[PDB]
Order: C-alpha cells, then sequence, then structure tokens
C-alpha cells in the first residue's frame, strides 16, 4: 500500500535545515526537499518536529515513515535504518563568544565547558577529543545555544550551516564561528530497515529533483548562488 500521509520526523530548531517562521510554521532547505519528493511521490506531508535523540526510536518504532533532519549517514546508523542517497555535504564549526580567542579548533576545548545535541556526530567528534573537556548535552539545539548566550558554556559545536545561522539570527548575542570545516556530514533521509519500496521511489525524486532543476532552486533560496 502506498501511504497517502507521509510522517517526516524533522527538525524545529536547525536552521537552515528546519527552524519555525515568525507565524510558527515550518520552514527551511529540509522542509521545502520533504514538500518536493512528496510531490514526485504523488503524496502530502505530515510533519513531526521533535528533539533529534528520539528521531531513530520514532522511525523504528513506527511513529514516522520517513526522517529529514538534517541527519548524517553513519555506518553505525546504517544498522538502525536504511538512508537514501546523500541530498547535502555539510561540515561542522564551533560558535564562542566574540571576546573569545583561546578557541580555535576541537583541540582548544580542553578544560571548557562545551555545548553538543544529543545524539549528534557532533557529540561524537567532541566525546572524542575530551584532555578533560566538560561537556554539556542538549535535548536541542536552540537550548544549547542558551547555554553559550548565558555563560554556561564557553562554545557549541554543530554543523557548519547550522553554525553560522545562529551566529545571523542573534547578533546581539555577539558570538562568531571558529573552526569551520565544510565537508564530512553527508545528509540522508532515513526510511524504516526494509522499507525499500519507499526508498526507491525516495531514490527516484531525488535523482529527478537533482535533473530537472527542483534542487538546485531550494539550494539556491537556502544558500545562494
Ligand atoms: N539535527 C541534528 O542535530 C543533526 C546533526 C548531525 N548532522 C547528525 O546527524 O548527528
Amino acid at each position: 500500500h502506498m501511504r497517502g500521509t507521509l510522517r517526516v520526523g524533522t527538525e524545529a530548531t536547525f536552521p537552515p535545515f528546519g527552524f519555525k517562521d515568525e507565524n510558527g510554521k515550518l520552514v527551511g532547505f529540509d522542509i521545502d526537499l520533504a514538500k518536493a519528493i512528496a510531490k514526485k511521490l504523488g503524496v502530502k506531508v505530515e510533519f513531526k518536529p521533535m528533539d533529534f535523540d528520539g528521531i531513530i526510536p520514532a522511525l523504528q518504532s513506527g511513529k514516522i515513515d520517513v526522517v529529514i533532519a538534517g541527519m548524517t549517514i553513519t555506518e553505525e546508523r546504517k544498522k538502525q535504518v536504511d538512508f537514501s542517497d546523500p541530498y547535502f555535504e555539510a561540515g561542522q564549526a564551533i560558535v564562542v563568544k566574540k571576546g573569545n580567542d583561546s578557541i580555535k579548533s576541537l583541540e582548544d576545548l580542553k578544560g571548557k565547558k562545551v555545548g553538543v545535541q544529543l545524539g549528534s556526530t557532533s557529540e561524537q567528534h567532541v566525546k572524542k577529543v575530551a584532555a578533560g573537556v566538560k561537556v554539556k548535552k542538549f535535548d536541542n539545539f536552540s537550548e544549547a545555544f542558551q547555554e553559550l548566550k548565558s555563560g554556561r558554556v564557553d562554545a557549541v559545536v554543530t554543523d557548519n550551516a547550522v553554525a553560522l545561522a545562529y551566529v545571523k539570527q542573534n547578533p546581539n548575542a555577539g558570538v562568531k564561528i571558529v573552526g569551520e570545516t565544510f565537508s564530512g556530514e553527508p545528509y540522508g533521509i532515513a526510511v524504516r530497515k526494509g522499507n525499500s519500496e519507499l526508498l526507491e521511489k525516495i531514490n527516484k525524486a531525488l535523482e529527478e529533483m537533482k535533473k530537472d532543476g527542483t534542487y538546485d532552486k531550494i539550494y539556491e533560496k537556502w544558500f545562494g548562488e
């Protein structure tokens, strides 16, 4: 059976991928991508915004049909979900106060307080470098960034376009990006393991979108030429 409604697990605090406009509506690159894929499949989207660490459980337990949530494809995750072909390539970045000149890389988080999203690749990357780093873990990244603003952490680590977005969205916070890398986090759309019928349709849609202009129009909307 082809579901007429695809329940899409997504972010709500992960600009420019999944966040809320000024009327509380979900927007972002992943929101636009989901709608485009749904249109090619002939179905409607129902978004389920949720904290990231609950996304794999949601998909495995049948709360959602698909994940478009800035989710990096990893070999370990492929034991938990099936992924589409990659739809985006991200990197990493660290956000610090403008005043700070001690932190230029993950190496420099030595004996510092650092915030990360629970369940993220960022959390894995920082766990590795931590040399006595004090890691604080958050249910969503807006909470992490809250603690940076208040001085509860000295840095927050996330995907590079989200770090940039937080900086652009918060001039009054007097923050800046350091340690930026540009690749190494391929994003994929995930479906339940063994849902080959839906995965094939999603792959085909993505391939068509990259051919026909649809993908490149979404990319330009969010990132420019
Ligand atoms: N929504 C997120 O926080 C995802 C971050 C990272 N790309 C990952 O897959 O862990």
